[PDB]
């Protein structure tokens, strides 16, 4: 009937090598599944369960058939940060340590498709279609030493990967996953018509990359957390992608970024970073919408990583656009920031820039910039929480919108005042929000 | 053994009877099972506990104290325990069924202490914070409303005492998808909520639907259907931070839609609200720097017979949108006031849409109020009644106050979201563009 | 069983290879037989859950669903291009990996009827309204389109006189998630729905994806990726209030991707969409009070040589966004016009982008308008070329009518939505602001 289930698979032990058991079940559907058009059908495909547990996964699976849907009963997560970064005497009074759920260890050598958990590749015609990932938590349980010089477990460096998409794709699907602990989560190459949809991928160094090129895909419902390396939600060359209703929060080198990506809308996510550059439109990225999205800027509040940060200044912006007529349309900006630890030394943080392109059109954005010192402890999600809550600051100058001279012929209204917008107004069309008062 | 259990299955007790102590017994076992925390990089993965559709009375509390743990079913299965109830009693056995279905747990605890009322307790102190917990496509149906001295008939009271699901201790990563509330006090109360997810539910004919408790960060409530009782709250959070609050659509008749309380940095963004009573979404007690974008409300009479005289104690001079907060962000939403003039309170009052109480730095720009003066029509049928009173727009103009800014708040800026008349604001101390007018 | 549980290929002496239609209709009145009793113990008809598993099914005979809480699942979407496959010259068929649709696909071997055309009817009259049927996660596939006198090739004529699902009567709470549907002349057709989630689903190469007809309140329709046939809708709605359409990724080619008759005090939000034709988004008769934001609209030629001359009828002058209704809310959207000027339609015209028919109170604030001449190209690449379009940004301008306001319509509102050239309307009674210009 074209279901298992890797705990009732005669080949193998999942708890020792499950990535052997799935190969040895995909096996078995090729065997049973060769013949393309018997009866109107033929390879309709399979589905593989995973009950809740812990699988090691020694050997990457290969998926190489369409319409497997790969299943379990929990996406597992918990956070390994906070507890590799407990005091080690402490281990043995904490009620768990690892994640737990339908759990795929990740005991791959480092590659980069090599150290990936499932690597789905098959070349020829048609395109590999509608496969599923669902419901299963996959763990690369160790950061390692990379010459960062952070403790090794918070590097983010490890080489593994989750999920990783080599070929063209059509229609696939990863949904309410939990992934912990990879350098990569979720790496899809080629994708058409793709859904990633209600997954927890979190300390991940990068959590979702959309590589090569793409079409009409979305990106929707996602709790997202990358490393300071990494993306958190990454897309190249790939028109009409829809990425919305995400809660993308640290810390990720940025929230989402996009190289050459065309005709697309990121809209109605939150976002919360603690560095510039949260949402990055780069190398001709055009005729995007960016709308009613809420981006928070602030400070990390947690010790192990207070010091650590992307490399940008703060005349990057939160919002950088190098590309023709996008939209950037109603979103909210608080810039919550110490004054003293503005870089350059005595800039103006500026929230967006325009630094190439013709035909932007940017209204009603409101920016919110406070100056807050900038605090450190070592309690993770209670610093977090109260660092969220805490209004108690002095308003802060800044730069609502800077356009470079070398993006010209833009459309300006509503998202500042005048002194707020820095711009040529011999070459763009600016409407600086009206002031107070007659 | 594989972590999968199903309650039918079970050798002890009887779900039918009190799936409440098979579900616990059924948590015993896991937790004698799973005892070592750091065996091969694991040891308490949880498991997942499965219900068939079928009818299963709850007589003992189920106390979830295991990270990891998935309770799922086959069935939202609501049906209007509302409409039946208001059917003549003579008439009920007539009809093609009564009750609610699905996978049902029928809450047959006493009132609490609002904890010791819930069907489904989640609690754990110490460390780490219990996570992942999963609760998926179920019903969870309190059976009755009881006598309150309401005056209403024992069934419209929306009081028992009962909870669907609480979680009284912090948590990470929780998830609650898919489900089915009915007649319920509470549907689901959750405590301390981090990164949560509440997302494709069907929540109604419950006192109070969702409400977030104590604080939290980084949650979603997303793609809800849901419709409370007129001394309750549809969504309700209070000192969250980055909470995102979208796609989902909220039907009366709850006091409000959305209520907060010092909750920051959020966004109520793309949501379909519709009430029968003014204070929609109040944001209360310094609820700053949130975006409220692109929602579309309506506000209108209630045209349904049993309910026609009830309502949640407020006038039409409090606003459909009600700010106490700063720096706030109102986008791009869209306002239909639609009341007969007679039925307006104050007598000869001019109903106000939105109103800033208090605060700084409110940035409300691009809204649209639409306001119409209509008929009361009541009917005893509820959803043709329903359905009639949404379809019909055969009405003439309705002054209102488009947006009122009290003394209390200052240093606002209100740009297209009323003509001067409908803007009743300070103009020295707030920044005030009218909507263009012929 | 006595668990209400059943697998299509567990049924005794059914064969849902040969007619799974039989097997499921013998499954419910197995169900309805044991489920006699409405009001035993607080329960007797919770319903049932009907699985199947991966597998190539043939539906011979209709289903039909009269009873509460059925829930009808699958393990796979299972959908890949039919339409791209009957295209490929039939002589290169043996070197493809597949040529049908998977994952648990039931295959519609219907005749023509429409609701006789149809695998699933759900049909039940009288009291209470059906309620909380739930269809989630399996293919349904018409196999073929047939020879219908258009002189297309057979299989592009989107014409078969099947229906995937088809619900008659009025109904409460239902859910359609996670499904795909291939290959059928109406996907899905829902009559009278009140509470419906039409969530995650994949639905494309249909003539028409979903239709909501009738009436209906407080449903919506969230996360679907839909592809219609030029002849059909991808989105409809009919006589509904208080409809949320959102995070769609809605390409072509529909004749519309959202088309509303009646539709009263909805919102039509945040989706990306792609057409082929003008009248993309369609308000007709008296669609009123609605809120169309921030969604992200492409129009531009067909790249695809068996349909490169086929198109919707309709003239550039129809719109992309046509308005006939009042006091509706057009905010915050994107719209890329991309098209051959030498080729515009009728000769000599200038393009509309936003056109009001007729109606009084409409706003149209914030909407950012890209266009651009590009020669249209013809080729039988079936996915590269479409994805290359689309990346594609070369061009030069394209002088477009922004907003056309007809004397039919009047007293709107039309503020920053384009130049006053780009904005043709009587500016004695309707309120104009330009956008500034540079």
């Amino acid at each position: 009937n074209n279901r298992y289930d890797v705990t009732e698979w005669p080949a193998g032990n999942p708890a020792k090598d499950i990535g052997e058991v799935i190969n040895s079940i995909i096996a078995d559907i090729k065997a049973r599944q060769g013949a393309a058009d018997v009866d109107d059908g033929g390879k309709p495909g399979a589905v593989i369960y995973l009950p809740p547990g812990d699988y090691h996964l020694r050997t990457q699976v290969l998926i190489d058939i369409s319409f497997l849907r790969i299943e379990g009963s929990g996406h597992g997560f918990t956070s390994s940060s906070i507890r590799f970064n407990v005091p080690e005497e402490e281990w043995p009074d904490l009620h768990e340590l690892w994640p737990g759920g339908s759990r795929v260890i990740v005991d791959l050598p480092a590659g980069s498709a090599a150290g990936a958990a499932f690597l789905v590749a098959r070349e020829g015609s048609p395109r590999i279609s509608s496969v599923e990932f669902s419901n299963f938590c996959i763990d690369g349980l160790h950061f390692t030493a990379d010459g960062s010089g952070r403790h090794p477990e918070n590097t983010y460096a490890n080489g593994k990967t989750g999920i990783h998409v080599a070929s063209a794709n059509d229609s696939f699907r990863v949904t309410d996953m939990g992934f912990v602990y990879l350098e990569n989560a979720l790496t899809i190459h080629k994708a058409d018509a793709l859904s990633i949809h209600h997954n927890f991928i979190a300390e991940c160094g990068s959590c979702i990359e959309l590589r090569g090129w793409g079409q009409a895909s979305k990106i929707t419902d996602n709790l997202v957390g990358a490393g300071p390396r990494g993306h958190s939600i990454y897309a190249e060359n790939h028109g009409g992608l829809l990425v919305t209703a995400n809660n993308v929060f640290p810390r990720g080198a940025s929230s989402v970024h996009f190289k050459g990506v065309t005709r697309s809308s990121v809209t109605n996510n939150r976002l919360h970073a603690f560095y510039p550059g949260m949402v990055r439109l780069e190398e001709n990225s055009s005729e995007n919408l960016v709308a009613t999205n809420h981006f928070l800027r602030d400070h990390e509040p947690w010790t192990p990583f207070f010091g650590v940060d992307n490399g940008l200044d703060d005349l990057t912006g939160l919002l950088s656009i190098s590309g023709n007529n996008n939209s950037v349309i109603g979103n909210h900006f608080s810039e919550v920031v110490d004054a003293n630890e503005i870089r350059p030394e005595g800039a103006t943080p500026v929230i967006i820039r325009l630094t190439a392109g013709t035909g932007n059109f940017v209204s009603t954005n409101h920016v919110v910039a406070m100056d807050v010192d900038a605090a450190s402890s070592d309690s993770a999600f209670e610093a977090q929480v109260d660092a969220l809550l805490a209004t108690e600051a002095a308003d802060l100058a800044v730069t609502a919108v800077l356009v470079d001279p070398g993006s010209a012929r833009n459309t300006i209204l509503d998202s500042g005042s005048d002194t707020q917008v820095v711009a040529d107004r011999a070459v763009n069309a600016i409407r600086a929000t009206p002031t107070v008062g007659f």
